[PDB]
């Protein structure tokens, strides 16, 4: 980079029209003259040149990407992690113009977070922190096809959250078997029988059959309960086979899926989005390979974010446990970008579990602060001692409990499924 | 995990039948009982209840994924990086080799992913360090994979290239350029001895530039510079959009002139690229973008050549990498690991060309051929080329130059002294 060049890396948003631009929050540790490198950095996402020599133009103007703001952290003794002049540790904000990729998915990917945004050579530690994309470029995508209101109308839940539960074991047991346990958690109240992230179409367990036996069992749970219940299908398998996985999972009677979302791919979550006749929920395998490292990769809201865009009707992620390990601030960003207002997208439930059990339900209201988000124990009700049926009447037990204000412990004195769980 | 059934999350590969299961190394960091810690973190990957509550039966045996060996490194002072978790007690740095058996996902990519790198991967209790290093697949799982449909004779075949490397070309500038503008910068370069002229990995199908047009103009361009060298010349088209348009794209960039594609592996998803190549009439060629994202920690997250490994599964024809540069933050070891992975066999899975690029000239190109000790490789020069103060025909032309020089055992620079074009780039 060239000392008069670096300029045309900057702008102030004030300058800019924003409705052109995505806006990208960067952490980055950079080598060397900062503004120099952070040019580079806007350079090599964008236009690595901006005209032919000898020729007068320049395409930075309406293809470069840049620096609206930043802010020099602190100067490091040493990078945060050993990759092979003076090191800073700087948040800076960059204006990506999305004329560049459009409104494609992986043309986003490989322009915010690529080959520019990982081997910029003074930048040798980057994490994409956030992405805001303007009401223009939001134009363009269609967001979840049911979203919170479109559950809540199926399961006709409301003013509570929603009641997801993984039918264990998974793995070895067969369609009859596995139909049998989760019959009975929806007679106990449960409002979402789940495949396990990784069950979807094999051999002693084929998606058609399970289907077939699970939704049998759904419509007999709704008719003796009186209340509407959702078995969600894992219907995850390669691209190429997603549509058909969908119609054999719905005709025979699941009324929600299951996809890995990033194992899939975000663009192929957003093919099958804009095909479902049913809500479709995303799971987050994969995601923590890149978003664990405080200070590289990219932060997992954004791949909440992106999720919700792609239109995902419900996010699975990793919850408020501590034994999911990620701090309570990130589970709580994620969350909220998930029901945050994102310009005609949808909202979609925020699902943080991994930990859970009746005796959290009260922790996880009060962190979330409303009812909005579904919860997923994931011990004391499949486990429960008194059975299936018990486990998941124990949660509901415990909601009922928070509805009326008194402790688990008071309420449990009367409810003895509850009682069981606080026992342990 | 209980004592007694820790037990049963190990075994001797010597007792199993390794056919039916993939081997993944793994590099992780265990905290509490080492051995209790190995059995959750197969227990979550596969098994996590392995029977009914009163019933006689263990869905481990078939379903299980199993310790077969593992070594401890060492006992560390604390994590490699300061990741939040519950558990407590000595820490260690292992290896462990794990046996995953495949019925349990089948041969499809998500549901590989799913399982060897998924939640069970990273959020077992005790190990809050993880690196997926290697897998390693038997036969009969390969036995339902393509693999790439030209690979290495695929590509020679075309461009009639036998006994060199290829030589890769990356249009500069890209963005701000039109169809027509485009065109005559890549023709140069082809006319100049330029094998492949490619699209940048950010260009595709836009507004400005679009995918129709711009294989129109270069496809004639190429035939032209075919016409007029008298060898084949081949123009790299980047295709990469939405899943849902994948095959249009290819359609499109196909039959107005693009003989070759590239798309961005991981942006698209593995399990796209085996669908389009499936479907492609045409060589694919696969980009890194995005990758770096979870393969940079030394100790954490993928290493990169498990991703170039499932390029070549999904059916990729060639492999763009981070190159022996240095400038593109790869230990050399790496870079020669992820070569050696596109070509080395793979049971029945034609090799792929690898290409490992970055911060090339006219003048490392002798470098990379001694490292990745054969001809088998593209070469990105990614200066000197299209920049040439000569011009663009002339950088191509250097780079031709340098082979030749190789190709006689005289050095650059003596061989410099009788080509003008390679001289240049030697007085930078």
């Amino acid at each position: 980079m060239n000392a008069e060049d670096v300029k045309g890396f900057f702008a102030s948003r004030e300058s800019l029209d924003m409705e052109q631009y995505l806006v990208l929050d960067y952490y980055l540790e950079s080598v060397g003259d900062i503004e120099t490198a952070l040019a580079h950095f806007c350079s090599e996402q964008s236009t690595a040149q901006w005209k032919r020599v000898g020729v007068d133009e320049d395409f930075r103007l309406v293809h470069a990407a840049k620096v609206i703001d930043y802010e020099v952290i602190e100067e490091l003794e040493q990078l945060s992690y050993p990759v092979k002049g003076k090191i800073h540790a700087c948040r800076v904000t960059i204006a990506h113009p999305h004329c560049n990729f459009g409104p494609k998915i992986p043309n986003l990917l490989t322009a915010v977070c690529g080959e520019g945004t990982y081997f910029t050579p003074g930048v040798p530690v980057v994490k994409l922190m956030d992405i805001h994309f303007p009401d223009t470029y939001l134009a363009d995508f269609e967001g979840p096809k049911f979203g919170i209101e479109g559950l809540r109308d199926i399961l006709n839940a409301h003013g509570r959250p929603i009641f997801f539960g993984v039918v264990k074991p998974n793995i070895g047991l067969s369609p009859g078997e596995f139909a049998e346990i989760a019959y009975q958690s929806w007679l106990g109240g449960l409002d979402i029988a789940k495949d396990d992230e990784m069950l979807a179409d094999v051999t002693w367990s084929s998606i058609e059959e399970r289907a077939a036996h699970l939704g049998k069992a759904r419509r007999k749970a709704e008719a003796e309960t009186g209340e509407p219940k959702i078995y969600l299908a894992n219907i995850t398998d390669e691209v190429d086979s997603l549509m058909e996985k969908h119609d054999v999972a719905v005709r025979n009677g699941a009324n929600a899926l299951l996809i890995n979302a990033l194992p899939v791919g975000l663009s192929a979550v957003r093919m099958l989005s804009n095909y479902t006749q049913v809500p479709l929920i995303g799971h987050f395998p994969f995601i923590a390979s890149f978003s664990r490292m405080e200070k590289y990769g990219i932060h997992s809201k954004v791949m909440t974010k992106l999720q919700r865009l792609a239109g995902l009707d419900a996010v699975i992620m990793p919850g408020f446990g501590d034994r999911m390990m990620t701090p309570e601030e990130e589970v709580l960003e994620n969350v909220i970008e998930c029901t945050k207002p994102m310009g005609r997208i949808k909202p979609c439930l925020p699902v943080p579990g991994g930990s859970d059990s009746a005796l959290t339900l009260q922790t996880v209201y009060e962190k979330v602060g409303n009812v909005d988000f579904g919860f997923v124990p994931g011990r004391g009700v499949f486990g429960h001692p008194m059975g299936p049926k018990a486990g998941a009447k124990s949660i509901r037990q415990a909601w009922e409990a928070i509805e009326q204000g008194i402790s688990i412990e008071t309420w449990a004195e009367t409810h003895p499924e509850l009682q069981a769980m606080v026992d342990q």
